[PDB]
């Protein structure tokens, strides 16, 4: 079965991206913390994530390591790809922060152009929202995301940005698995972080999201 693993040593998951989620993906320029790691395996082992304390960045800078999710749901007359990252720690600094840190951002589709309305990202608890990003705040069909530490609410956080930034191995919560999705969806493993990909949490996500 599967059981908690060491953040360095947990194994990605596979690219599993469907064309379209591959291609809206946003990119994710890491400002300040960890890169993004696997939060979890194909066989449902999960991260043991880091100890806030020590440099806000130390032992998750690997970038090997890289990881996106996506879960798409078709939500009032949109398609919404609901992408997510994890990131070890979520540490303001020593001492001040979270084991674990899941962000998300939804980029929602026209059902017919397949053209971007609008894409939000998580702020933690909040959504903030871009309805028509464009300009230097998407490269082709990938929005541009910076995630950094954001003092004023305790945690980091996504905003819209025009540095470019990854676009790690994208695992689709169709093409993981049952297992992985299960090690996921078991809001336990995340202490006071939650993914917003989670059975538990995907329709507070779209809600959350919407712009219109
Ligand atoms: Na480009
Ligand atoms: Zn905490």
């Amino acid at each position: 079965a599967g059981t908690v693993m060491d953040h360095d040593k947990i194994a990605k998951l596979p690219a599993s991206g469907s064309p379209l989620e591959t291609k809206f993906q946003p990119q994710l320029h890491i400002g300040n913390g960890c890169h993004s790691y696997p939060a979890v395996d194909a066989q449902g082992n999960w991260s043991g994530g880091l100890k806030p304390t020590g440099a806000p960045s130390a032992a998750c800078k690997d970038t090997s390591k890289a990881q996106t999710y996506v879960r798409s749901a078709t939500f009032q007359g949109k398609t919404a790809l609901v992408y997510a990252w994890y990131m070890p720690k979520d540490e303001i600094s020593t001492g001040i922060g979270h084991r674990h840190d899941w962000e998300g951002a939804v980029v929602f589709l026209n059902s017919d152009t397949q053209q971007i309305d609008g894409v939000a990202a998580s702020a933690h608890g909040k959504w903030r929202k871009y309805p028509n990003p464009g300009g230097a705040n998407i490269d082709d069909t990938h929005v541009k995301l910076q995630y950094s530490a954001e003092p004023v609410i305790n945690s980091h956080a996504l905003d819209l940005t025009d540095k470019g930034g990854d676009l790690p191995t994208l695992a689709s919560w169709e093409g993981m698995g049952a297992d992985a999705r299960a090690a996921i969806n078991e809001r336990s493993h995340w202490g006071d972080a939650n993914p917003p990909i989670a059975d538990s949490l995907i329709g507070s996500s779209l809600s959350g999201a919407w712009m219109w």
